[PDB]
């Protein structure tokens, strides 16, 4: 049959894991289901062994006055009138029920990675005095503001809830000051030029290290809507390059196709089929919405986007477009998979945070192929087949160490029929034999003894 | 002050009590055995008898992993390996479970017991990353833990099921099941290594197998017989992701003490305790020292009260040796059985406090004196009284607010101390009070009953 040989002296990127978000109380949805479906909602999402397995966790960092409508609320949304006087925090111990889902995550799950996100600052240390609506941080070049300059209060309150995270025993491990800095919207909106965006990672990297965190969390950049846009903007972040270590795209006004020319890591931080009638199907005709499309998505971003991470917009959300992974009937209580949760699911349980990616080769015409290896030794092959039912066999390339060499495999595969089920896989001699199912994405893994 | 009054107050309510009991694993049952028939009979009076022993009311069997029964090693019902999980289990089965399967049908048929809770400390060798019983390793399959001769997830699982069959074959309802126990302890004898995510895993692989099962009763999983209640409660976070898949908690009190209330909607048990390397001591009260019956009356009192535990299990029962690892020295040259007043301090709380009670408040203790309160499923009220004083005249009633039918209809009293072993004393009963003399230092017990059906 077909023979993939891994290469484990040909390497690529880092994968630091896949994820999505409960931001703007889509974790207050999940909050008003029945205990069980609570339980459902967090199992597909961050269970290992019988759900998804999402390694990371994207909160948003509330910038409004209260919990109005979607509206994530600020720990500090009272003006203290001052930017030379103390915050005024105000923490409700929920953040916007996403503590309780960065808990369940951590503490249940096992997720160690928690990327906290601030749309806007709030409203009084903004040109418009408004967390919606654009506008700029107050104090930034081009954007004085009789009020003061806000530069640090805002790298003090960024600081304050990480703090808040760690004593509630969540590590925020990411830390984001923008989102889509290029858009003006009707929500949480804020508008950053590059430029100004390096001159913020000056204030907030010297806070976040003089500070008395337990873990001085990575700084981000910038969330930009788009890969060509948020690449348009490292020629600006270049001169701060020491100074924070992830670079953060979206999958909306451009595709993850090019590697970025960045020393950082790159993750695909949002990407959503948001206008799409609701389908639950792995394949039905190659739609935006299916399962198969998004297993293709995320390889494209990993292979041809050159991404460590890739993150669904929304995971649970009430609703009937692809905006979300997972269907809440809030009339039923019950929870609903779709087949796009199984896709990054096919990834998430197989490729864990730390693997490296390397080098497979012997494809055929009708499969794509990508290889890892866990920082635990075991290596992903990762099989996308758009033909019929393909008989392919996995092995390491003859100059392999003895040590990296596996003394059993499994596979699981995803289907119009399988949700990641276990497929049978042959062992012989070093060499995994299975039978990947016509059009499937197929993860076959090699473990050492 | 016309004494201490004890005041139960039947609307506040807390934990409910499953029982008190002890194991006989690794062989303890065998050297009971051993013993001439009367002697056999006295082990298992002073244990299980609901009229003149201690009336334990739960029995903790090991699952035995062991290849044969050298030392004092439990053999296991499938000692030789099929050689790959794809292959039936190789059921061996002795019809004596290491002579527990004995202890447990007299414990059931002779005195009543309804509990057995079977907890194995390792998967057979053959299931394991190191092909041993002994010495840690972890079940093959499991996340971390990928084994070339296989995935023996499933197999174990069996495995446990076809164990609580053999025992359903030979008249015996396994009621609770344990699949690891101190987790996070290599050891040289029997010893598996599970963290808590492990745990979580196995327990979706073990649920399913026992709702599918031709068991007549399925068995409560339990989890994880860590070795205090603060490595247990460090594991409660990944199993609350399976709480709809098990239905106890398990612990000890040896790396901790059960001194605080777990975080889980399960009841817990305090399944293994004892002063393991303390000289032996049948005493009492000698000075509060580790092996004393007072010491022990102390511990189930606290992990009751401050623990939130819903039973609690010495150890083990009867067994030779020289330390009190034990609460009933077996003397094999003699043929003779010997308890101490740890077995009387674990009886004054069994006797009294049977399975399915509700603890209750009572208000109303001197200085002295520790109390607790425990309402029956059959409306006695059983109410505790620990004094480490002088000899205490006591009251104990029910609260005004108390329906005339729960009010007690008569009373009678036992204590044990220095000079009495679960000893009936004098409760004078008028008008719905009964008034005692607690005993210097002593632990007695207080029984308030309704009419019920008599006339
Ligand atoms: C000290 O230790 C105590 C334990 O020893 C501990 O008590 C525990 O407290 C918590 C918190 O108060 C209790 O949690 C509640 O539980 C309610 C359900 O309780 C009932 O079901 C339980 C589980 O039953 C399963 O397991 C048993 C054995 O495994 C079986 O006997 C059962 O058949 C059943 O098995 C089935 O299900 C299993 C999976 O669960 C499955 O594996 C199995 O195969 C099978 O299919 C019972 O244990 C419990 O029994 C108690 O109560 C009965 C009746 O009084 C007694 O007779 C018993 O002796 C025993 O004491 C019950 O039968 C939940 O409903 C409740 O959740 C609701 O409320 C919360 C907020 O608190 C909401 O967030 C939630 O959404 C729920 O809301 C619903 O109900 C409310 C009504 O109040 C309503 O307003 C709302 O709209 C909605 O409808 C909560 O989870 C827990 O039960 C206690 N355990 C026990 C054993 O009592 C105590 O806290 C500790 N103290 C301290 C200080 O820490
Ligand atoms: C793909 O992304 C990785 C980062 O995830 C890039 O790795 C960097 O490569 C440069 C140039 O060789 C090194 O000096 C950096 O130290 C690397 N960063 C890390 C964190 O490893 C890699 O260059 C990218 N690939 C392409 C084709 O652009
Ligand atoms: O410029 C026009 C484009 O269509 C954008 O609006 C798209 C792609 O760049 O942007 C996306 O719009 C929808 C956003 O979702 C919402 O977030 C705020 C929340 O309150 C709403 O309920 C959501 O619909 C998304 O974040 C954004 O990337
Ligand atoms: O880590 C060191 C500690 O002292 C542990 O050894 C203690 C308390 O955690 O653990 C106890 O050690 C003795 C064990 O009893 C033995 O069980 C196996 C049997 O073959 C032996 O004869 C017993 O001594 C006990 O189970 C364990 O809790
Ligand atoms: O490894 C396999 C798991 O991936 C599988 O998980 C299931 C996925 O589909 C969901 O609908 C189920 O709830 C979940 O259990 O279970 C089998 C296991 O071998
Ligand atoms: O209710 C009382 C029993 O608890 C008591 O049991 C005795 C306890 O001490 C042991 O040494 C004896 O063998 C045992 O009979 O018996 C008297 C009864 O009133």
């Amino acid at each position: 049959g077909t023979t993939l040989t891994v290469d484990l002296s040909t390497t690529y990127q880092r994968i630091d894991g896949f994820g999505t978000s409960e931001a703007f109380q889509r974790a207050v949805q999940m909050s008003r289901l029945p205990e069980e479906g609570q339980r459902r909602a967090l199992d597909v999402l961050f269970s290992t062994t019988n759900g998804a397995g999402l390694s990371i966790l994207r909160n948003g960092i509330g910038s409004s006055p209260d919990m109005s409508s979607d509206h994530m609320v600020s720990i500090a949304p009272k003006s203290p009138g001052s930017p030379n006087n103390p915050l005024i925090y105000s923490w409700d111990g929920s953040d916007n029920k996403q503590l309780w889902v960065s808990q369940e995550a951590v503490h249940t799950y096992g997720v160690k990675t928690i990327y906290a996100d601030a749309w806007s600052a709030p409203g009084y240390m903004k040109t418009n005095g408004n967390d919606a609506n654009g506008g700029t941080l107050c104090g930034l070049s081009g954007a004085q503001c009789a009020s003061g300059d806000w530069r640090q209060a805002y790298a003090d309150y960024l600081t304050k809830y990480v703090e808040f995270y760690q004593e509630s025993n969540v590590t925020v491990t990411h830390l984001g000051f923008i989102n889509a800095p290029e858009l003006t919207t009707s929500y949480a909106s804020m508008r950053f030029s590059a430029s100004q965006a390096a001159e913020f990672i000056r204030i907030l990297y010297p806070t976040i290290q003089k500070s008395n965190l337990t873990y001085k969390p990575t700084i981000a950049c910038c969330d930009a809507e788009g890969w060509n846009s948020q690449a348009g903007m490292l020629g600006a972040l270049s001169s701060v390059n020491s100074m924070f270590g992830l670079v953060t795209a979206h999958a909306y006004t451009s595709q993850p196709g090019f590697s970025m020319n960045t020393p950082h890591p790159v993750w695909m931080t949002a990407a959503a089929d948001l206008q799409g009638a609701w389908t639950s199907a792995w394949y039905s005709y190659g739609g935006a919405g299916e399962g198969w499309t998004w297993a293709n998505n995320v390889y494209n971003a990993i292979v041809n986007g050159n991404a460590s991470a890739y993150l669904y917009w929304i995971g649970a959300q009430t609703g009937n477009t692809n905006s979300h992974m997972v269907h809440i009937d809030a009339n039923a209580g019950t929870v609903e998979p779709s087949k796009r949760l199984w896709a990054l699911g096919q990834w998430s349980r197989f490729v864990r945070p730390g693997a490296r990616r390397v080098a497979v080769s012997g494809a055929s015409g009708s499969l794509r192929t990508a290889a890892f290896r866990n920082e635990d030794g075991s290596v992903a092959v990762v099989v996308i087949n758009s033909g019929g039912d393909a008989a392919v066999n996995v092995r390491l390339a003859s100059s392999s160490s003895a040590d990296q060499q596996p003394a059993s495999a499994k596979a699981w595969a995803t289907d119009n029929s399988r949700a990641i089920e276990e497929i049978q896989a042959s062992f012989a001699d070093g060499v995994a034999t299975v039978n990947v199912p016509s059009r499937s994405m197929t993860t076959v893994v090699l473990y050492p003894a």
